């Protein structure tokens, strides 16, 4: 047992091992970069990324101590935070925050950001990547923060297993605290601040997403079944005031 306990990978080590492989957009560079084409491509990429999110959630420590309804809830609430945060990370790691690195076959410069018709939302996410450069964010801090985003929104009256969620959330907050190890406190607070700031960015991304979804026929913006499922459930929940964002500050 002493050997067993000592060799057991730390939660952070597991997070590295389970991090999904970077996914391809299947961006069709032969179609013109109209807003309609780009947004439909982003939605298709979102579908493929959500496949990976679910797989990663299956094997996420603490996350299976949670009832199936709570797991589904948290993913539906936070999928946008997870995917936009991962975007900021890939942009930071693969292009030194020069570009928005959606996929290896789909990298946005300024021109694409304008063409997508969500220029300001792209800017918001790029700004997060530029903060990654200011902070020199580490993969370790990144993976923990991403789990904290998964646990950043709950039903206004709580989850089916509120105590286990609370326990799991505190453990990852602890993991973050241990990982940032005067200078220690300041980094931790800068990271908690960045996480908080994701709620406002994500509310704006969701607002655009929900709008585009409800008008997808007029807009000619396609959504894959994966996204149709998530948004169809999430939209009326979020709009009935059933979502509660958790803030550090
Ligand atoms: C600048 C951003 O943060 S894009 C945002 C995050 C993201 C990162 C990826 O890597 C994969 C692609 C996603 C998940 C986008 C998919 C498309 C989303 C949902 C967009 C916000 C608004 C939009 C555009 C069309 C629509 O109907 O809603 C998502």
């Amino acid at each position: 047992s002493t050997i067993s306990r000592a060799l057991t990978p730390s939660p952070v080590m597991v997070l590295e091992n389970i991090e999904p492989e970077i996914v391809y957009a299947g961006y069709d560079s032969s179609k013109p970069d109209t807003a309609e084409n780009l947004l439909s491509t982003l939605n298709r990429l979102a579908g493929k990324q959500m496949i990976q999110v679910v797989k990663w959630a299956k094997v996420l420590p603490g996350f299976k101590n949670l009832p199936l309804e709570d797991q589904i809830t948290l993913i539906q609430y936070s999928w946008m935070s997870l995917l936009s945060f991962a975007l900021s990370w890939r942009s930071y790691k693969h292009t030194n925050s020069q570009f928005l690195y959606f996929a290896p076959d789909l990298v946005f410069n300024e021109e694409k950001m304008h063409q997508s018709a969500m220029y300001e939302l792209c800017q918001g996410m790029h700004q997060i990547s530029l903060q990654f450069v200011r902070l020199q964010l580490t993969f370790e801090e990144y993976t923990i923060m991403k789990v904290l985003l998964l646990l950043s929104t709950i039903p206004k009256d709580g989850l089916k297993s509120q105590a286990a969620f609370e326990e799991m959330r505190t453990n990852y907050i602890k993991e973050l605290r241990k990982m940032v190890t005067g200078q220690s406190w300041q980094r931790f607070y800068q990271l908690t601040k960045l996480l908080d700031s994701m709620h406002d960015l994500v509310s704006d991304l969701l607002e655009f997403c929900f709008y585009t979804f409800r008008e997808s026929h007029a807009l000619k913006v396609e959504f894959p079944a994966m996204l149709v499922e998530i948004i169809s459930d999430q939209l009326p929940k979020v709009e009935s005031g059933n979502a509660k964002p958790l803030y550090f500050h």
